[PDB]
């Protein structure tokens, strides 16, 4: 196809442009051999990691899935967690989320698109979960809301893996953190859940929907 | 925690030059509603696909999981393929392998890692169906031509799952796409197989592992 | 070993009296080739499905995982669900707990079992969500609540999985049944969610939850 | 719908029979509490593990999914295989195949059927990892020699799993089983890999491929 040609072509003009730069992008690459943030995020990719944390190169391994999601039974995620924690072990996880989110959206609309409405299907029960609330605010807020709401609860389900508990229990080192940033902004805002620990976790998740659920005069 | 801490500083800085130097960058990223291109590479992430591609802001959609795979039964993954074919009309999926990676190092390790071990005896199987030409290689090259092998049969699974044949039946436009590049250089490489169509997928298929398995005395 | 010996010689005996009575049953198995009832339970099988229904041989297609779950993302118990459902063409699918159940005790207990744990998270979430009902119940009591409870919210699970819903969006007749039975008597007792539609699943959950709600002075 | 009403019919005349005549099943099954033997069978369910085997009420933890299969991936069988052995420590676990299985003619027809397909991927690359074998076969026996491995190539994906594994390498004792029984006559056919230890695993599960492809 074209597009596809084109972006070959991209590739190779940079790729060239490197090699005949003597850059040292592809050493310092090779210096950063192991990661240490385990970024968990959609697949929307709106604004990239390496582009909100201007890391150094080789500093992030990542996940990504539609709506950022840590499903407690998802062999895929878990494992890349699991990787992370007990082969690579770095210390922290990072999930993030984002406004105008397509999953987001699709979870909440009342359509049959196939094979992904399952897999939102859990959105939609952290949806009706917090019924009453959302139920409480503003159409056009309801959304962001839940992208908000949504990584709390994904830093939740998180921490109560056999993975994390296992780590935190040996005394390893390891946090959670769940953030979400504005696609118009790009500054990344914490959501209040942050682990080093199991009963930091249910202290921050508790509080975190307490304050979530104190709604500014904005919405209805 | 100090990295933490330093990641959110490096954050609201480049943020904030951003706002106070009026970039359009949030401006044309919105203009790209919906993407092109569905990247499926691996979580070690060594070169970003927005490096390597060099593509416009929120062109890409995103799947990253251990040795870039698509496994048949991956709910996960499969979820991600579904919603780009039949929701956002993506007509184009790549599947991105790397040089010294990381799962494909721990595939060929003997030792029990734990929970990933499972994930990788995916790539164990693909290394014993390619058992003969691995063999003949010379040890110190097998983790690369393997990484190359785990790429020619993830577009060979992604082919074959129900999706994408619905997708090519019912007379929707969909490539696929296989290719690795070597973290030294960061250049692209075909891998060989590349399908508009379940026959093509076959042909292209059966082509790139016949090449694959033609070794230079350089193993 | 001693276990497994035993059971191979109970085997050989069964199949040879079969042979030796001349027995039918075989033939009649034949005659049942393709199944009317998908059976939903828990791996602890402690009443077979076959006993408690007195069901023809083969007339019952089955899936078992701990505590009898449908979880939203589960391609194991999904792939049984679409192949009875557009393959089998069955009309009847039935998830059935049970009172005593370990996978209820051990999702209710405190102690981290392991990988099985995550797939127990998922009743936990159910646990929480009745909170309020259950905390409001005598403790010796809570675990068969939940395990009531855990039924009719996993036959609103499958009624929502996209795979039902096409069934009767394109007018194929299914209904969803969600049972329990004490271990003490085997009696079969219905929940009260049964659908037949997704409206008739939304009215049925609701009542069921509802009439769950309504406790007697007794805890 | 009447079918339904027939089963609880049916049910109802069984337990009550069961009260009145005054029977001890449930007070049996309540003693045998914890099972010995973890069974992995088709959905098929032809013949009932409980009629093949004619154990005692309550011995058996079941676990059953579309051809028997024991998927590295798969979260629902591999949560059954480690509950049943870390926590219930079951020693037997019992792969059983049968001749005449719908999913294994379902993985080899060309046909369609969504997303079952995904799953039967799985038997096809089974299929293809003993091409020049099933080859030589005609699609009829084609089938119930796939069946036959089928079950072979499960029993070795679970003794490679790293719940299995762990369980050896701790020195728990724990057995692996894979068997095979005709439709129309019952007789567990044993196919060869018997694992108690990874070492047995490999040298078994080689045995056994060489013996079935012999022609
Ligand atoms: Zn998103
Ligand atoms: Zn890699
Ligand atoms: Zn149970
Ligand atoms: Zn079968």
């Amino acid at each position: 196809m074209d597009k596809i040609k084109q972006l070959f072509a991209n590739n190779y003009s940079w790729a060239q442009r490197m090699k005949e730069e003597n850059s040292t992008y592809f050493k310092e690459l090779a210096d950063h051999q192991t990661p240490h943030y385990l970024w968990i995020g959609c697949s929307d990719s709106r604004v990239p990691a390496e582009k909100l944390t201007n890391l150094e190169p080789g500093e992030l391994f990542v996940h990504r899935n539609v709506a950022n999601q840590v499903i407690h039974t998802d062999f895929n995620c878990l494992s890349v967690v699991q990787y992370a924690v007990d082969v690579l072990k770095i210390e922290h996880i990072i999930i993030c989320g984002h406004t105008n989110c397509g999953g987001i959206h699709a979870a909440m609309a009342d359509k049959d698109l196939g094979l992904i409405n399952n897999w939102l299907l859990h959105i939609r029960d952290i949806w009706f979960k917090h019924g009453h609330l959302l139920g409480k605010l503003s159409p056009e807020k309801r959304a962001d809301m839940l992208t908000k709401i949504n990584v709390a609860e994904q830093v939740y389900n998180l921490g109560r893996t056999s993975i994390v508990k296992s780590a935190w229990e040996r005394g390893q080192k390891l946090s959670l953190h769940g953030w979400v940033y504005d696609v118009n902004d790009g500054f990344l805002v914490d959501q209040g859940v942050m682990a080093t620990s199991r009963e930091t976790l249910e202290i921050s998740y508790r509080n975190a929907i307490a304050r979530l659920s104190i709604l500014d005069e904005e919405n209805i």
